[PDB]
């Protein structure tokens, strides 16, 4: 049975999705929400999302710590990115824009705050509504990481006469694991384009491993000829191998294809539309 | 002043080297102690230093968590092997080995057990005694790291079509965090040995970090003269770059210099008289 503490506020309804998540009414709102049950790092992950304030990321509005774990969340009536990618559906370039313009502010944010995601995916961008113009929120922060002062910087404050060259090494590429976060994007947004995984074991010899390590994506040009040279481009640098010459966040936001003031405006009205509000002075 | 509870139990006295450490009696047995005074990880190095259980690596008696924390230990009436390796000064080979013997089973014995200390120096070995054989004790747990189930193994477990190709790189070097601790060895036992460091800034332009990356220790060839050939040759597959190649120290202990009867025999004589005791049964 559900906890009696939730089955308190909140009278439990249909599956949403699947880890589950279901459909609920909070009691004293009349108002729908979501719960995730993750059946039995949560306390952190909790921790990490109560500290976050974006409108691209995922509100937690309750948590009951039961026999499984139960996050109330808000209702995302679009469900998952996922949904509108799968059997080699694509979205309108346009559409593309508009989300994945979203989910850089979302990771850019993150970055900022010192939180690396880690498992950026389809399934974790959230949508709003069932509009093509909608909000996305990214969710799903378990595997989620707190950048702060590392056993690096407190090794390098000594002289290093005991200290293993390995460590020594280990500096030249330190502080790029945020990186790892603007790769997902990039297959994400190679997906949403193309509507087809950039790696991938299907129809090719090449390992998936190899495949990535190597960078080497499949281009299939007949899907992308109705795609703009600018979108494909901002791939390209996201989909970089090596993770110091890949494009951060603030990199893929200054890139020609995100400078579209039309796609910037209809993310402002849907702010604006979401928010309710509260009366201010002058 | 020191806190009423560790005044209630210890009656504390002189400076024993600097973190501080102190002597003191403890009032019930009236016996020697040493308190470590560490000004306010600590809670990880108790706790990791209570469930270990070997005679080559230092044992906890108490611990007070007041204004400092207060860590009580058995005192080493020997000090810090620090103290016998400066000034150019350096050990006879023989007691260089059984030194080493030592500090391998503990090192041996921390891995084993899923430990990497990481902070292994002349300063954190102990001496038992003033006398030139005697026991050693590994001390000063924190800077140390429990093994355990990694991030890493937990990607893998997906098809890694999101994952950036630095995490499968990554997989190649992989659960060699321990080899930091045999080049540590290697560095002491050549300390030991010839009475001046591998790696230092004196009377070089290499730098400090160029020559240990490069694996380049300063070779003397006449302080080394004296020094045998199996002693020198162990030293040399401690200090290799490659964490993989390095010897472990399961390969040390299998090392020629130490299939040496007689210093083993003498460890175990040590050990004999350090314990009391209890009757058995037969
Ligand atoms: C509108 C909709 N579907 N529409 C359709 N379906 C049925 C009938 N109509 C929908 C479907 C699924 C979701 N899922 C969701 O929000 N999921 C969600 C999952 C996990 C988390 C979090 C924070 N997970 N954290 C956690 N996962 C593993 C370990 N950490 C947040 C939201 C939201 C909406
Ligand atoms: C016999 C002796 N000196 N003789 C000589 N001197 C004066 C008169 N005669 C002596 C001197 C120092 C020590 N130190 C010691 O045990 N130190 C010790 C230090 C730290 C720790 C630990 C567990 N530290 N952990 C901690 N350090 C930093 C953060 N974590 C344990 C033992 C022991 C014995």
């Amino acid at each position: 049975v559900y906890p009696k503490a939730l089955r308190d506020e909140y009278i439990m309804s249909k599956t949403l999705g699947s880890g589950e998540v279901k459909l609920a009414f909070e009691r004293k709102t009349c108002k729908k929400v979501a719960i995730k049950i993750i059946s039995k790092n949560v306390e952190t992950e909790i921790e990490i999302l109560k500290k976050l304030n974006h409108p691209c990321i995922i509100k937690i509005k309750n948590f009951f710590d039961a026999e499984d774990y139960y996050i109330v969340l808000e209702l995302m009536e679009g469900g998952e990115l996922f949904d509108k990618v799968v059997g080699n559906k694509r979205l309108k370039e346009a559409t593309c824009k508009l989300y994945f313009y979203q989910m850089l502010l979302a990771v850019q944010y993150l970055h900022e705050n010192g939180i690396i995601h880690r498992d950026l995916k389809p399934e974790n961008v959230l949508l709003s509504s069932q509009e093509e113009d909608c909000l996305i929120k990214i969710t799903d922060f378990g595997h989620s990481k707190i950048l702060g002062e590392t056993s690096l910087m407190r090794t390098l404050c000594g002289t290093p006469t005991y200290l293993a060259p390995e460590v020594l090494v280990s500096v030249g590429t330190a502080g790029y694991n945020r990186a790892v976060d603007c790769w997902s994007l990039g297959v994400i947004l190679f997906i949403c384009l193309s509507g087809y995984p950039p790696f991938s074991e299907h129809r090719t010899q090449v390992s998936l491993k190899d495949q990535i390590t190597s960078g080497k994506y499949n281009f299939i040009p007949e899907v992308w000829a109705e795609v703009s040279e600018k979108a494909l481009d901002l791939v390209k640098k996201l989909l970089v191998v090596d993770p110091k010459a890949r494009f951060t966040t603030e990199e893929a936001l200054r890139h020609p294809w995100l400078q579209d003031e039309d796609m910037k405006r209809k993310f402002q009205d849907l702010l604006s539309e979401e928010n309710e509000s509260t009366a201010k002075p002058q």
